[PDB]
């Protein structure tokens, strides 16, 4: 079965033995008068529970009902600490359910009588899911401060709630209210839970208390994309030197984005998220002064430097495929087949040569600088993971299947050298339409090259191979029916089809027109082809590339804003991608230090504005 | 080091020293106890000084501080008297910043004590640059008025601010105010700086005062593309006449854009600006009328009756290239080497003929029609610069360099002629390609044929340039992919794959389908090579084809207002273009003039509306 029809089944049996037990039925009913006297005669044993076993006190707070739900906490002692037993609600008590609703005097009520603050709802229904519409994490306080009740939230801090409590995902209850659609209510609730801190715990501020995979609640606002926690998290962190006018020179902390760490970088987390808003956090006035300034410093030379000795490579690659040692052809077995047209072989001549030496340090260069390309790839597969790593179109994306591709069958080439293997042509044909069409690859600088080639992956992967699906039908369609009119014809007049792999390679190409179409005007042709070749230029030819164009002529314009702000984050996952790289000779880390100007040990960036 | 990471140390040095003083660290805070009682006892030498070099009230000026700005100037006489030192912040002294934060009672303390109006801020962070948010300029009377600070503004002028002051580029007070990106609200304070002005000054009027490159403040309004400020600067210039019913008939005055000046004319600042904005000034009410009154007056049929001499010459000149001295082949050399076609070379035969000496005239016109376009286009370079000249698009654009390099190959095949030279088709081939496609240049009348030819030129270096640079490298990866399959194999058939330059040449002629696909059908071509252009034929001709057609398909409606919005400033540019060069005979004076109906000597344009 399902999930989503298993606990279909359990929220209406839990609505059966409501109406089936009387003194359930009076309390969804606030039916006061027989909640009164039900309760006199034998006051109902309270493991009377429902099919997902709750008391009458969890039913008596489902609905708002103040009255009745004093009236059950007065005859039966302990109905506040006791928790639900189904499976998708383990220990949701009835303060998870009072603080749920926002109902002021029920919750004043229940922690009069000393209700556990500290009760976790560890059920399979209030976890993190696609396919559950809250995530309001497990402690009760965390239920109150997503509701945007603040008056509840003040009053479980006095009795006891501790802001320093996680949960089984370990976000606090910071980390979740970065988490929530209601993005602009939160920021209203962020101030107040900051008062109410200690400053006695060492553990150091709860602005910096990590997941369980590692995400600080600032470097969690920034996955997520959330654009107004970000500004409201750098308030503390940033100081006003002057004002001069309009001007006015303030000066960010740079600390948690100038992140110095192993692999927990700030600026790796942002760019490589899933998340779609996660790119406009590079957009913001601590980040975007930032990022422009390590890119036109240093990033732009280095990426320039590095993009013409990959030209130089491919260059002196194709001059090592040219010359290869061809020998004259030393038998006359194309005499024998009339039909092949094949001459001279291959060699073992890299040594007996005056201009083979020539050519053999142009492919040594070659053959270890394939090696290179293996040794800075593969240590960088296991750090993202090989899944998201191939598909990010950021990250690199598709030029690193490309580029480890290419590198590989220039190590075959080798290994077909040296044992003397034939078919040498066929790794060189597939490296050299691979090797240059990487050189695409260096356009992520160049503003001008720069949003031009994400479109061309875009209609690679979105617009060209939803075409093909339905054209690998008509040109199966057509291609093997003129095989079917020509077959008993003869090949030397009009053969274009002779042999059913070429019947369906001769109407490929004519579907674009590139091929003529194939007619011999001293002969008769079978009437039954111009009637077939007359419906396939109509189909193929006027219509199928037609409104292939059309197609691409109005998702082209659709993608206008998305191609241009995807650009300028791509520049900023290449200057982190050769931060990694680049050793510390090169690369002063950015940004002004201070314990000469002595206020302390961090990094500061001056930004200075005008008030419009 | 970069300038924006070096004033980033100076003005967080600046932020130590005040940290570190004791006297500095209350100016800012406001500390009024503090700095009663530290000037008490040996009240401090004020060279004492930030890293700046500014004193103790520069720093309480900075800060919206009356109060402790007062017991500064108490206790030290001569405060409001001393500059800064430092090289991006020269001379700014304490009346500069009191004013800039618009601070009322401060500037009136400052005045009280004698401070000087006439200070200049020579620091190289005030001078216009586009990396500094502010030009203000020097005087602290220009401070006051671009900060809209009108109370200011008239209180300097009481105590001896001079409004006829210019700072180190020039620019007067009014030069500034028409800089500002705060258009709409610079219009109430220019009315408040011509009633203050002296009218004794014979200097001419304050409007009409130059800059140091010889604009004056009407016309520096059109070159920024100011169209607020011109139709300010127009309602001093204008009689109305009549009113009879809607009809008003007004009375242009016409003499700053009928500009009779050797360089300096009005038309020719507009329409060469770099600024965008500069063509909106082309559409007020008084320059309209006045450019299509030459246009349909005189400039239509003198550009009409000149574009067609120039279709009469270049078809006397390519009736000179047919006909030319080819004798017959003198020669048996093209029967070895049967893969040469060649025939009859050349002569020395102008003289000795009967229908060479009416081709002889048909040279002559041509060689004497070379020489002066290169009369008319050489002693134009100089005067605009060599480099805004080939390039602004409007001011002629690419057509000067199409037809001086027209001209130039003219006269070497002169000299490849006289001297017995023998590749005399190489000019001739490049001169009759480039000197029809200059024809197209006479398409800037003739509204249908107008806005067209500006498209083909923002398609031929927008949009189909970065078209190439992606397939520079598909025509190299299979082109030289092509050239190793059939590397073996005979070039008897099959053989458009016979040499590396014609490998890329017929590839690309591939690309567009203008060569069909390479088959023989009687012989076996190689299995690699089917496999290789059923790629070639979905990458090249599907895809990147029919994906350049959508680019021009969507980059034509985003110019779409913007080429017919250049159109009608590219017949502006024509009609002041043919003014500098045909005689006075040709073009009498625009506008009725005013000796006769005496009132003056100025040349007037009469305009007359319609209230709907």
């Amino acid at each position: 079965q399902d999930w989503e029809q298993y606990r279909d089944r359990v929220n209406m049996l839990q609505q059966e033995r409501i109406r089936d037990s009387p003194l359930l039925q009076a309390a969804k009913e606030n039916d006061l008068r027989l909640l009164k006297i039900l309760l006199l005669n034998q006051s109902c044993d309270f493991q009377q529970r429902g099919a997902v076993g709750e008391t009458a006190l969890h039913v008596a707070a489902l609905y708002d009902n103040l009255e009745a739900a004093t009236l059950l906490m007065e005859a039966a002692p302990e109905l506040a600490k006791e928790p639900a037993l189904c499976e998708p609600f383990v220990g949701q008590t009835a303060l998870h359910i009072a603080v749920m609703n926002q109902n002021l005097n029920l919750v004043r009520a229940l922690l009069a009588r000393g209700a556990s603050v500290s009760a976790r709802a560890t059920g399979a229904a209030f976890r993190r899911s696609p396919h559950n519409l809250i995530y309001y994490g497990e402690h009760p306080l965390s239920f109150a401060a997503c509701v945007g009740s603040e008056e509840i939230v003040r009053l479980l801090i006095e009795h006891g709630a501790d802001i320093r409590a996680q949960d089984s995902l370990g976000n606090t209850v910071l980390h979740i209210l970065i988490l929530q659609p209601n993005k602009t209510f939160a920021c209203q609730m962020y101030n107040l839970l900051l008062s109410y801190d200690e400053h006695s715990d060492h553990l150091q501020s709860l602005e910096l208390v990590p997941n369980h995979q590692g995400l600080t609640p600032f470097k969690l606002a920034g996955v997520e994309g959330n654009t107004v926690m970000f500004q409201h998290l750098m308030q503390k962190r940033k100081h006003v030197q002057w004002t001069c006018g309009p001007l006015t020179s303030t000066l960010y902390d740079l600390t948690e984005i100038d992140s110095w760490g192993e692999e927990l970088s700030f600026l790796e987390l942002v760019v490589s998220s899933k998340k779609r808003e996660a790119r406009q956090i590079l957009e913001q006035t601590p980040v975007k002064e930032l990022v422009s300034f390590k890119w036109k410093k240093y990033g732009r030379p280095y990426f320039c430097v590095l993009a013409s000795l990959y030209i130089l490579y491919m260059i002196c690659f194709t001059t090592c495929c040219i010359y290869r040692p061809l020998k004259l052809r030393d038998d006359n077995r194309t005499d024998p087949r009339d039909i092949t047209i094949l001459q001279q072989k291959l060699l073992q001549e890299a040594y007996v040569t005056h201009q083979d030496n020539i050519r053999l340090v142009g492919e040594l260069v070659t053959v270890t600088g394939a090696v290179i390309i293996l040794l800075l790839e593969i240590p960088d597969i296991f750090r993202v993971g090989a899944s998201r790593y191939f598909g990010q179109t950021i990250l690199g994306g598709p030029f690193h299947v490309i580029i480890i591709t290419y590198a590989s069958l220039v190590l075959l080439t080798m290994v077909m050298r040296l044992t003397n293997m034939n078919g040498e042509v066929v790794p060189l044909s597939f490296a050299l339409v691979l090797g240059w069409c990487s050189v695409m690859y260096f356009a992520r600088g160049f503003q001008m090259l720069g949003p031009f080639t994400i479109m061309i992956q875009k209609m690679i992967f979105g617009d060209l191979m939803r075409f093909c699906w339905l054209m690998a039908v008509v040109i199966l369609g057509f291609a093997s029916a003129f095989h079917i009119t020509f077959q008993t014809e003869d090949p030397n007049n009009l053969g274009e089809f002779s042999d059913y792999p070429t019947a369906l390679f001769s109407t490929f190409e004519l579907f674009l027109t590139i091929i003529d179409g194939p007619a011999n005007y001293s002969v008769d042709l079978p009437f039954m082809y111009c009637i077939t070749y007359a419906a396939f230029a109509i189909i193929a030819t006027l219509l199928m590339l037609n409104l292939f164009i059309a197609m691409m002529g109005d998702t082209h314009w659709r993608v206008a804003q998305e191609r241009d702000e995807l650009w300028r984050a791509q520049v900023v996952a290449t200057t982190v991608m050769l931060e990694r790289k680049m050793p510390r000779f090169l690369w002063p880390r950015s940004g002004i230090c201070g314990y000469e100007y002595g206020l302390g040990d961090r990094w500061f960036l001056r930004v200075e504005n005008h008030h419009d």
